[PDB]
This record gives structure tokens, sequence and C-alpha cells, in this order.
């Protein structure tokens, strides 16, 4: 099914691909940030989900999210029961009952390094605290505090551009709860406007403490990932250069509890 | 619902939080709560509240003792329902105090927090001198706040609040937690916090309340020039207000400004009882 | 009885002593060579015992050691192969979610200087009572592991990788017992707090007062003592050093580092202890 799934986004692509790996037969879904539903398409017409359910911060997508649900899945579109509002994350009632009920909860949500083409527009410092923001992930962990407690036996499947490193994306979940699995990688290529300063600011300043530090971003020259580079060193291309070609792995883990 | 003269119009802070106790629905619950200092919180959730029980606890194990003489005296048809834990108790950090949070329904407290008036600890001591009168003339005193600065909503100044949310959803999974919080930092932090802890927040109540003058708001200032990287900006406005009735708004510089210009100008914020309930 | 050359493993060891595990199945974080899974087996008479380490030879390593040192028992010594951070393989967790007690003495901010160096040693010496006889291989190369804990709370006083096991162990085995080593540098008020920030009731066993060794660097605890606050406003941080071997001498980082400035060679002693989280039953 190498036609379901489109080139045009690497980063939707890597995350229905694992979607896909993920086992979402005859399963409930839920998906955090359903944007415009195609996930949700996907995710019943590929995965055969048994039910989706979902949320956006956005109130009106959710209605229009069930119109792409109607016309490119309409056998399977009765299967789809969104909840209606601006839910970030899942912070209403009706969200919590609904995740509360899902043996799955996935989703591909805002960490420094996503493209900047997103948004794009047809949530930032409560989050700010959380000690995985370090590295740009606070979000992602604020959701798994919540997943955690609202649903304790759900699989949590997220999407992450791996710019950081897989031992820390594992320690995301391990710091909360859950032992993760990478079910899908894919190396891409980043636009070349894009701003790594975050990445190679992480290479430099020091510990949680002033205590020694070694650590660098995983970066690649090439779009096979043979050639590997730091934050530092895809920055010197791209200072000699300007339209160096830069990659970096997107990866799909699912995270599953006890 | 309770009368116009059970709460206290005296200091608005105390005001709010029994506010919120009275809209928590503490009646026939069993209670716990954090810092029953003079007892008249306890004296106030026994006499309008209806709780069934009310424990609870203090760092200073004087207090406990004159938190019965208050309650004997201000609720004196119920002071039988209030069996504290005698000693000094940092939260709940005792096998005592840990027995009868794991038997309340809800837990209750208005803790120590960064923005809390600053005399209130002059407040307390003061009151440890006088009404401990029957001490025959006489440790930490205050929670340290070093062990308490790993926590990250410490940055918020929020780290006793969430240490004890880390303690009670260990030790009563079930009960609900009604805390007291200046909210400054904006609803969506002081959310945050429970929801990053384990707990479903409701703002029970709120009030817009005068700050004392001459109050410092430094660290509140300096959440604004909200450091970059990593990562990275961030907008960051701290929320305080001109009026009482909170129609104008103003943040910790533009506030900062306020008395700057004119000492004595007028800075309010909010104050909020939030209740945790676990997603249970 | 216990090595005088190694204070932290006679306190560890004597921790394991008070905890009572008599009966009891128990998980060893960082078994190396298998000399407290031998404690365990034949001086606090444990049921069963298995654990994993880092270094994914040691385990072979070790069954042999315990069979030498423990005879007896040793049959209630099961191992789990592979290099194993932590708890975190299937076959860990496994084994993990099924004991009473999990128990470690874990890398950390203060641990002593020469304990990789001892390790190396004593995994050298071990494969040649047992063998041997063969070259430097007898040896972590990693390095690896230490950057996917720097998030941690409890990593700013040095103890992350202590508080990554927390989360493990709190997932995997919620019931079981948590005992762990600890340089008390920071203070006993810290430690209790790592504790139960992460669903723990913790409660000291044993506590030793140790030689640091000279020549060991403690900027980063006087660091402590004057970084502000993650307010960060004005805070009062003071490092539990000792002056004196029973403790009686009360000192600071601080002060402990004037005295290494004009001593240049002073003793300086701190704390060791063995705390035991239990969680909520
Ligand atoms: N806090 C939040 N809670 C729920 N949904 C959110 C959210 N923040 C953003 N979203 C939604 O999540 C969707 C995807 S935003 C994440 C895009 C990702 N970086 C990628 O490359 O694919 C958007 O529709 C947005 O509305
Ligand atoms: N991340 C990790 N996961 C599991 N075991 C580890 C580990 N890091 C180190 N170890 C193991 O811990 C042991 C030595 S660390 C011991 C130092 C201790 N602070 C003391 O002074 O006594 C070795 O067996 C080593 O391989
Ligand atoms: C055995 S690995 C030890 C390194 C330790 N975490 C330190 O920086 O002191």
């Amino acid at each position: 099914p190498e036609f379901a799934f489109d080139p045009t986004d690497p980063w939707t692509e890597t995350f229905q691909r694992g979607l896909e790996i993920a086992g979402l037969g005859g399963k409930r879904v839920y998906e955090v940030g359903i944007g415009t539903g195609i996930n949700v398409a996907f995710m019943l017409q590929i995965c055969e989900a048994a039910l989706v359910s979902g949320s956006d911060l956005d109130p009106r997508l959710a209605g229009l999210a069930e119109r792409n649900v109607r016309d490119l899945a309409p056998r399977r579109a009765d299967r789809f029961h969104p909840v209606e509002g601006a839910v970030s994350l899942i912070d209403t009632p009706e969200a919590r009952a609904q995740v509360g009920r899902s043996d799955v909860i996935v989703g591909c949500l805002p960490q420094v390094g996503e493209p900047d083409d997103v948004r794009l527009r047809a949530p930032w410092a409560e989050f700010d605290s959380y000690p995985f923001n370090s590295v740009g992930l606070g979000l992602n962990e604020a959701l798994l505090r919540r997943t955690r407690a609202t649903a304790p036996a759900a699989d949590v499947v997220l999407n992450f551009g791996a710019r950081v490193g897989s031992a820390v994306l594992f320690e995301l979940f391990e710091a909360n709860g859950y032992v993760p699995e990478k079910l899908h990688s894919q190396i891409v290529l980043q636009h070349a406007g894009t701003d790594i300063s975050f990445f190679v600011a992480l290479e430099n300043a020091l510990a949680q403490t002033g205590l020694e530090r070694e650590f660098t971003c995983e970066f690649y020259g090439d779009p096979e990932g043979a050639t590997r580079l730091s934050a530092t060193e895809a920055q010197a291309l791209v200072d000699t250069d300007s339209a160096a070609e830069i990659y970096h792995e997107v990866c799909v883990i699912r995270g599953r509890p006890a």
C-alpha cells in the first residue's frame, strides 16, 4: 500500500507508516491534533481501526475533518467521533472520557525542530517547566502526564524529529511510565532555510549543573544517513554554503505501559 | 449558602481560601489540612462546611496545641470532630500523617509560595509568641526551600505545592486536593501544575486582592524577561491589575513601573482556589 | 567481613543487611562482579537474586564468581544477560516486575574518583581467578551513559541516574521496595526528597562517615552553595561535610574547600548512607 501514504510531507509520511506498523486493527484510537482528518481517514481505511476519536486545539477543524473523512473513507466514516471544541491536548471532560476508553493514543505534536512550514494558518509557556522541554519536547511530555493518568493501560504513539538522539527520545517515555519502541524511522531533508541554532546551542552549553558534558545531535549529510554530523557541523556547510543539503531522522515511537 | 459573615474580610488570601473551601463541598467529608496554623480554617470547615472529620498538621509543633483551643472556642458543638496529628510535620512526611491523609477524602492547604504577602512570616511569628502564651516562656521553622528547588514548578515559585501533589498522589490517590494560589503566573501554569502531577484542575473560586504596598514583585518581573534558549523565546506576561474589579490589566513590568513613578500606586492580583480531582 | 579499602560498599552491604531481605526476591542494578549478590545470598539470606549490568560481560563473570563465593546457595542467582542500562530490557523488566526489592549502588556525582579504576581491576582479578588469562576487555568503554539523564530534576544535585531508576521501578514494580546507596554531601533532606518526589517514603537504613580521598574535586558542591534557586532568588544551601571521622565537627563545602587550600591535604569526610524507598501499600 505504498500508494496510501504520500511523500509530499515526509513528517506526515513517517507518521502514517508507523501508524500502520503500530497495529491499529480493531482498536479504539484517540488522535490528539486531528487537524484536517487525513490521519483519521488513514487510520480508518488502511489500519482498520474499530473506532477513531480525537480533538484539536482549533475548534473548527474538528468539523472539517468530518467531511474529509466522509469523503476519503465513506464506508467507515461512521466510526469517527471527534470531540468538538477547542481542546488543548486532552483537557476537557469529553476528551478525557474518550481518551479514557481508547487502547491507543496517537499524535504528532508541536516540538522544537518541526518544519516551520507548519502554521500555515488557514500552547507554549505552561509547558516550559517540563524537564524534557530542555530538548524541545515539553508539549510531548505534557501529553504523557495526562495519558498515564487518564488511560493508564493505553499505548501512546508519537512522532518525533530525532535530531536530539534516540536515547533521549526513549528517556522521554521511560521518565513517564512507558517503555518505548521505535516503530518506524526515516531520513528526511529539511528545507534549506531552516534554523538549527537550538541544536547547536544544545551541544555547547553545559550540564544541569556546571558539570562537564559531551553531546551531539544526530544529523546526516546524505539522504541515506550514511555520513553523520553534529549540530555544529551541519551548520558549517550552511555557513560556507547556502543550499547545502542537511538531513535528520524522523521517527515514530510507541510507549507501552507496564 | 453560607451567610456573608463567616468569611474573613480582614485578610483576602484567607477569605479566598474559605470561600473556595465552602464551594468545594466538604459536607460529610473527611478533611486533612496541611498547615492548620491557628485552626481558624479548621473551625470554618467544621462549623460552616459541615465536615464530618477534620485532621491535619503543621511544621511548628506548638500550633496544633493552640489550634484545638481555638476550635473549641469557635466551634464548641463540633470540636470533637477535629483530630490533628501532633508533632512537627513537614507537608505530610510522618507516619501518622500519612495514615491520616490516606483516610481523607479531601486534602486542603494554603502553602508557602513565591508571591505571598511579604508580611506572612512575620504574622506567623507574632502569633507564635502570643497565643503560645500558655507556653510558660518557651526545626527549620519554615519550610526550607532548598529541598524543593528541584521541582519543575519551582521555576514559577510553586515547588512546595508540587512536592505536596507528589505526596498526595502516592498516599491518597482517590483524594481531592484543594489549594490556594496567588495567580500572578496565570491560570495556564496553575492548571499545568496539576495536570503534570495526575490531577484534573478546576478553579473553585477567585478574588482580586490588593497587594500591600511596598511588596517585592521582582521575581515576577524576572519571569517576563523570559530567558531565551533552550529554548527559546516566549512571551510571558504576568497577570496584574490596576483596579480592584480587575478591569485594567498590567504586567509585572507595567506594574513595576506604576510603582516606580508613583510609589503607593495600587496594584492588584488574583488569588484563586483550585481543586485537583484525580482522574480516578 | 567487609573491605576497609571500600567504604561505600561496606556501608552499602551493611545497609542490605538491615533491609531484611531474608525470604525476598531481589533485583540488583549493576551486579558488577557479583560480590553484593553473594553477600545478599549468604549474609542476608535472600530467597533468590537477580540483576544486570551495563557491561554485558560482567553477568557471565559474575555467575562464576558467586559460585565460588556462595557455593551453597548460588543456585538462587539468576542473572540477566545483555548490556542492560538500568532495567531497560524486556527480560530485566520481567525480573524486576516480580521482585520484592530492587537494590543498587549507582553512579552519581561525588562517587569516589577511582571507582571506575577499582571496577576494572576487580573485573581483571576475577577473570583470572576463572581462567583467564586475557587482555583489557575488562573494560567499560561506556560513555555512554549520562546525557539522557540530564533533564531529571534531581540531576541538579547529581542524582539524575538515581531518579531515572526510580521512575522505572515505580512503573514496573509499584509494590517493590527500592534500596539505594548515596553520598549525602547534598544533605539527607534532598535525598529524602528524591524518593518523596517519585512516590516513595524514604528511610535511612545505615550511614557511615567516610574519608574523601584527597585530590577530590568538590567545586560542584561549592557551586551548589552559591548559585541561586530556580526562582532564581537567594538560597540557603549548605552541603554536609565533616572534619573528623565521627561526624562530630560539621562543615560546609565552601569551608571544606578552604581547608584544602590551606592544607592541600586535610582529611575531609562526608556521609554515605543506604536509603530504602517504600511505596504506599
Ligand atoms: N496543544 C495542542 N493540543 C492539541 N492539538 C494541538 C496542539 N497544538 C497544536 N495542535 C494541532 O496539532 C496539529 C499538528 S501540529 C504538529 C505538526 C508536526 N510537527 C508535523 O510535522 O506533522 C495541528 O492541526 C494543530 O492544530
Ligand atoms: N547505567 C547503568 N545501568 C546499569 N548498571 C550500571 C550503569 N552504570 C554503571 N553501572 C554499573 O555500576 C557498577 C559500578 S558504579 C559503582 C559506584 C558507586 N557509587 C560506589 O562508589 O560504590 C558497575 O557494575 C557498572 O557497570
Ligand atoms: C560511572 S559513570 C560516572 C559519571 C558521573 N555521572 C559523574 O559525572 O560523576
